[PDB]
C-alpha cells in the first residue's frame, strides 16, 4: 500500500513519510513553544523505556557496611560504617535562603536510601567445615583484608574461629527452601530490606486472577485474538511470585492531576494512535492525461486535476489528527497579511468546510471565527453567477445567508452557524454521542458516531447532505451535484475508519471522562476557560478541499499498544509517590518551624519534581507551560485520597518513617565553636605510644554542659553583623573560654580522613563567611550564616628518627569548630572486638529456586481464566 | 528574595542616596539597611489579574498623571475593548478584509 503521488517542487514522490506518531507530537510542541515564544524520538523512547521498570535488585553478596583502618599498630583498630560515608556526599550544600535547593537535597537523600535500602539474596557462597555448613567470609557485611598481616598468631587463630562459627542453622536439614545466617548491616537500610521481604511472604494469588480478568475484559474491546487456552490456579514447588504492581488502576489518579489535559492528551496520542496512509477516490490519477481530469468550467473543474503540495499534506493530516480527537483538537485558518489566492479555492474550501467537519449539539471540531469565514466564503459561492443566472431574493438582516434562492423558494438561513444547535453542519439532526453498555474504563463510557454509522457502505446518507444536495439542486449548480453525489461511498467509507479508529483503538485511561467532554463546548460558548483547556491547530484553505479527496488507511498499528496498562499503572504509581512525598515535605514543615526557613507549596513541587522520571518530567513541564497552576490546585491536589497502591508506595513509606529522624540524612544544627588545643603528645617511648593508637578529631563524644554556652540566632547575628561589632563580639567571647552554639537552621556535614597535617582552609575553617574588605558601598558587610562544615580524624605516624621532643611548636595553634551528631560513625575497637558487629538476621534462596516477575507475564490479556463463579 | 520574601532592589525606588552612603557613619548606615529591609512586596489584583505592589518616592504632578492612566487602564478594559473588536470585525465583514 502506498500514497497518491504528491509534487516535491517539481518533481513527484510517494514516500509515506513521518509516522503519525510522531508527526502529532512535533506540531503539538511547536504549539506549545509558540506559546512561551514571548527530539521526539528522545522522548516517544523515554516512555516506552517505562515498560520495563525494576525497583529492586537480585544481588549475590550484600554491599559491605564496615571497614576497617590500621593506625600503624597491632592492638586496635578503627571502625568506620560505610553508610554515613556514602550518605554524606548525596546532596549538594544546602544555603539559608534557597529553599529549592533544601527540599530537592532532601528528595534525593530519600531517593538513594530507598535505592540503597532494596535488595534480594540469591544464592550464598558457602563452605563445609566438620560435617557443618559455613558461609563463607566474602557474604558478610565486613571486609578486613588489611588486617590480617600485622595480627599476630593467637588472634589470628581467634578471629579464624570466630569466622568459622558463622554456622547456618537449618543447613543439615535435607530438602530445604532457604538460608539463614547472622550478619552485619546498617539500620536505616536493613529496615528496608525487611520491609520488602515482609512485602514478599504475602501471597496475591488473587491479585492476579483479578489483574487477568480485567485483561480479558479489556481485550473484549481491543478486538484481541482470542486463545485457545484457558489459565490455570498453579503453583510450581520451585517458583517464588513477586508482582510490584497492581493492574487495575484507578482513572482519579491520573486525572485528578491539575491542568493534565495536555499531558494527558500527549501520553494517549503517543501511545494508542496507529499511523496510516493516504489515499485518492481514484487511484493511479498521476498517470492519467490532465485532459482526461479537467473537463469543464468554474471553480471546481480549476480545483479539480490539481496535485497537491507536500506542505500541504502536513495540513491534511492536521485536519485528520483534529477529527481523531472531536473536542481536544480544534481548527483555525491561516491567512497571511500579505499573501494572495484564486478566489475558486476559498469558494471550494467554503463548499467543502460544511460537509467536512461538524459544530453544535453536542461538540465541535472548528472555532466560531472559522464557521464565520466558512459561511461567508460560502454566501460568496452561493452569489457567484459563473454559469447560469437564478433570482434571489434578500433578506431584510445583512448577515450572510440570509436569502432565498432558485424558482423553488429553497432558505439559506438554515446553514448559518449556530452552536446551540449546530444546523449548519454534520451534527444537524442526528445523536452521534451514546452510552450502550459499562465499559473497561469506567470514566469514559461514551461512544462516537459520526454521521451516526456504525460498524455494527451504498445507500447510506445524513440529513446535512441531502439539504447541501437539495439546496445546490435548486441553486441551479447541477454540474457538481453529479460529483457530490459519486463521492457518497468514499466519504462514508472515510468516515468509517474515523469511527473505527476513535472507538477502537484511542481508548484508554487518558481519555477524557464523560463529564469534562460534555462541558467544553458551554465553556466553549461561555469564553472563560475552567477545568479543561483545548489546543488550536492552523490550517489553509486549499488543506479543506485536499482533504476531502484524501482517505486515510490505518496500514500499521500502533507498537506500544500491547503495553499500555503497564505504562498507565506506571504512571499512576509515581503520581501517587509525588504526591506521598510532598505530604511528608508538608508534615516535615509543620513539624519544625523554628529550624526550617521557611514553607513554599510551590518549591515542593518544584522539588518533587526535579527527582522524576524523564518522560514525566518533560510532559509535565510541557503541560505546566501551556497552562499555569497556583497555590490553590497544589492545596486542592494535595489532599484528594485516592492513591494507587503498589511496591514503590510502601517502600516510599517505609523510606520515610526511617528517615524520620533527619540526624540520618547528615544534617545537624549542633555546630559549635570553642578555642580547642591541637594536641602533641611526649614521646619518651616509641613504642608505648605506638601500641595506645592515640588519634585527634574535632568530634564531641558528650554534649557540653547547659551552662557557659551562649545560643546564637539568626536574627541576632544579622544585626550583630549589620553593627559591624560581629567579629569584635565573637573575639571577646573567645577570649572568655565560653561556647557558642550556631543554631537555628540545617547545615550539610561531610567526613574527611588525614595521616599529615591537614590543610590549612579545613582546620582552621569557619562554619560562616564574614567579608569586611569591599568598595560597593552597600550591604555593608555580607554575612553567609550557613556553609558547609567537615567532619576530619587525624592518625599521628610516628618514625624512629623522631625526638621525644619534636613535635613541640614555639607558638600553640588552635582549632574552632566542634559538632555533636550521637552516633558513633566512627568506634576505636581492639582487634578482640571487630567481629562482634554481625548481629543482623539474613534470609537467602537457593539455586533451585527460581524467582521471577509476574508482571512481565501480564505482558497483554490473552488467556480466560477459569469461570469467575 | 530573602528569607523566602521578594524585597525590591535598591533602583527601583526612585532615590539617589548613593553618593551620601560613603561618608555616613555606621549606626546611621545600619538603620539605612534596615529600611532597605523592609522593602517588601506584596500582591494586588487588577482586572483580574494579579499585579505586584509597593511602595515608593515621586513628584505629586508626575504621580497625579501616573495614577490617572493606571485608572484609565483599569477603565478601559469594561466594555470598550470588546465594541472596538466587534466593530472592526463589522467592517472586515463589509469590505471584503480577512484580519488574523
Amino acid at each position: 500500500i502506498k500514497t497518491t503521488p504528491y509534487l516535491e517542487g517539481d518533481v513527484l514522490s510517494s514516500d509515506s513519510g513521518p509516522l503519525l506518531s510522531v508527526f502529532a507530537l512535533q506540531e503539538i510542541m511547536q504549539k506549545v513553544r509558540q506559546v512561551q515564544a514571548d527530539d521526539v524520538q528522545k522522548i516517544l523512547d523515554d516512555i516506552k523505556a517505562l515498560a520495563a521498570e525494576q525497583v529492586y535488585k537480585i544481588v549475590k553478596v550484600p554491599s559491605i557496611s564496615f571497614r576497617h583502618i590500621v593506625m600503624q599498630s597491632r592492638d586496635r583498630v578503627l571502625r568506620v560504617d560505610t553508610y554515613y560515608e556514602e550518605m554524606s556526599q548525596v546532596g549538594d550544600v544546602i544555603t539559608e535562603d534557597e529553599p529549592e535547593k533544601f527540599y530537592s537535597t532532601i528528595i534525593k537523600k530519600v531517593r538513594f536510601i530507598r535505592g540503597k535500602g532494596s535488595f534480594i539474596l540469591h544464592d550464598i557462597p558457602t563452605r563445609d567445615h566438620r560435617g557443618m555448613e559455613v558461609a563463607e567470609p566474602e557474604v558478610l557485611g565486613v571486609e578486613f583484608k588489611n588486617v590480617l598481616p600485622v595480627l599476630t598468631a593467637e588472634h589470628r587463630a581467634m578471629i579464624q574461629n570466630a569466622l568459622d562459627g558463622s554456622i547456618i542453622e537449618n543447613g543439615n536439614v535435607a530438602t530445604r527452601d532457604v538460608d539463614v545466617f547472622i550478619g552485619a548491616c546498617s539500620e536505616p537500610v536493613y529496615r528496608i530490606y525487611n520491609r520488602l521481604q515482609g512485602y514478599i511472604e504475602a501471597v496475591q494469588l488473587q491479585e492476579l486472577r483479578n489483574s487477568i480478568g480485567w485483561l480479558e475484559r479489556l481485550g473484549h474491546r481491543k478486538r484481541i485474538t482470542y486463545s485457545q487456552e484457558v489459565l490455570t490456579d498453579f503453583r510450581r514447588q520451585d517458583t517464588i511470585w513477586v508482582l510490584a504492581l497492581q493492574l487495575p488502576v484507578n482513572p482519579q489518579v491520573v486525572w485528578d492531576v491539575p491542568r493534565s489535559s495536555i499531558a494527558n492528551l500527549i501520553m494517549n496520542i503517543a501511545t494508542c494512535l496507529p499511523t496510516g496512509e493516504y489515499i485518492a477516490p481514484n487511484p493511479r490519477i498521476s498517470s492519467i492525461t490532465l485532459t482526461q481530469r479537467i473537463t469543464t468550467t468554474g471553480p471546481f473543474a480549476i480545483l479539480t486535476g490539481s496535485t497537491p503540495t507536500a506542505q500541504q499534506l502536513n495540513d491534511v493530516r492536521k485536519i485528520y489528527l483534529a477529527l481523531m480527537f472531536p473536542g481536544q483538537i480544534i481548527l483555525d485558518l491561516k491567512i497571511d497579511p500579505g499573501e494572495r489566492m484564486d478566489p475558486a479555492v476559498r469558494m471550494v474550501a467554503g463548499v467543502v468546510g460544511h460537509l467536512l467537519f461538524t459544530a453544535g449539539g453536542r461538540f465541535t471540531n472548528l472555532t466560531q471565527n472559522m464557521a464565520r469565514q466558512l459561511d461567508i466564503a460560502l454566501n460568496d459561492y452561493l452569489l457567484y453567477m459563473y454559469n447560469t443566472r437564478v433570482q434571489v431574493n434578500y433578506g431584510p438582516t445583512g448577515e450572510p445567508l440570509d436569502f432565498q434562492i432558485g424558482r423553488n423558494q429553497y432558505d439559506c438561513n438554515v446553514f448559518r452557524a449556530d452552536f446551540a444547535t449546530g444546523t449548519g453542519y454534520n451534527g444537524w439532526a442526528t445523536i452521534d454521542v451514546e452510552y450502550r453498555e459499562p465499559a473497561p474504563y469506567v470514566h469514559a463510557q461514551r461512544y462516537i458516531r459520526y454521521c451516526g454509522i456504525d460498524s455494527r457502505g451504498i445507500g447510506m446518507t445524513y440529513h446535512c447532505y441531502n439539504e447541501m444536495l437539495r439546496m445546490l439542486v435548486a441553486a441551479g449548480k447541477d454540474s457538481e451535484a453529479a460529483y457530490f453525489r459519486s463521492m457518497l461511498p468514499f466519504h462514508m467509507v472515510r468516515f468509517a475508519r474515523i469511527n473505527q479508529i476513535i472507538n477502537e483503538d484511542l481508548h484508554s485511561v487518558f481519555s477524557l471522562p464523560d463529564d469534562m467532554f460534555n462541558a467544553l463546548l458551554p465553556d466553549l460558548i461561555a469564553g472563560a476557560h475552567q477545568n479543561a483547556d483545548p489546543v488550536v491547530l492552523d490550517v489553509s484553505w486549499i488543506s479543506l478541499w485536499f482533504a476531502f479527496n484524501r482517505s486515510f488507511e490505518p496500514t500499521h498499528r500502533n507498537e506500544m499498544l500491547e503495553v499500555a496498562p503497564l505504562i498507565e499503572s506506571v504512571y499512576a504509581s509515581e503520581l501517587s509517590v509525588m504526591k506521598v512525598d510532598m505530604r511528608h515535605l508538608s508534615l516535615m514543615q509543620r513539624r519544625f518551624p523554628d529550624v526550617l526557613i521557611q514553607a513554599r507549596p510551590s518549591h515542593f513541587w518544584k522539588a518533587v519534581l526535579n527527582d522524576s522520571p524523564e518522560a514525566v518530567k518533560a510532559v509535565m513541564n510541557l503541560s505546566h507551560s501551556h497552562n499555569f497552576i497556583n497555590i490553590r490546585d497544589m492545596m486542592r491536589w494535595v489532599m484528594l485520597p485516592s492513591l494507587q497502591p503498589s511496591l514503590k508506595l510502601a517502600l516510599e513509606e517505609e523510606a520515610w518513617a526511617a528517615a524520620n529522624d533527619f540526624e540520618d540524612l547528615m544534617l545537624t544544627d549542633q555546630v559549635y565553636m570553642h578555642r580547642d588545643m591541637l594536641p602533641e603528645p611526649r614521646l619518651d617511648d616509641i613504642e608505648r605510644f605506638r601500641q595506645e593508637g592515640f588519634y585527634y578529631t574535632n568530634m564531641l563524644e558528650a554534649p557540653p554542659e547547659i551552662d557557659r554556652v551562649v545560643q546564637y540566632t539568626y536574627e541576632i547575628a544579622r544585626l550583630q553583623a549589620n553593627m559591624g561589632q560581629f567579629r569584635a563580639a565573637l573575639r571577646r567571647i573567645m577570649d572568655d573560654d565560653d561556647w557558642v552554639r550556631f543554631g537555628g537552621v540545617l547545615r550539610t556535614v561531610r567526613v574527611k580522613f588525614y595521616d599529615a597535617r591537614p590543610p590549612d582552609d579545613v582546620l582552621q575553617g569557619l562554619p560562616f563567611s564574614y567579608d569586611t574588605n569591599e568598595r560597593g558601598g552597600l550591604a555593608y558587610a555580607t554575612i553567609k550564616y550557613a556553609t558547609e562544615t567537615t567532619i576530619f580524624y587525624l592518625i599521628y605516624n610516628v618514625e624512629f628518627s623522631n625526638t621525644p621532643d619534636s613535635l613541640v611548636l614555639i607558638n600553640p595553634t588552635y582549632t574552632m569548630t566542634k559538632v555533636f551528631i550521637n552516633k558513633r560513625i566512627v568506634e576505636r575497637v581492639r582487634v578482640g572486638q571487630i567481629l562482634a558487629v554481625l548481629n543482623r538476621r539474613f534470609v537467602a534462596y537457593k539455586g533451585k529456586m527460581r524467582i521471577m516477575d509476574i508482571t512481565q507475564s501480564l505482558k497483554m490479556g490473552t488467556k480466560l481464566a477459569a469461570p469467575t463463579v
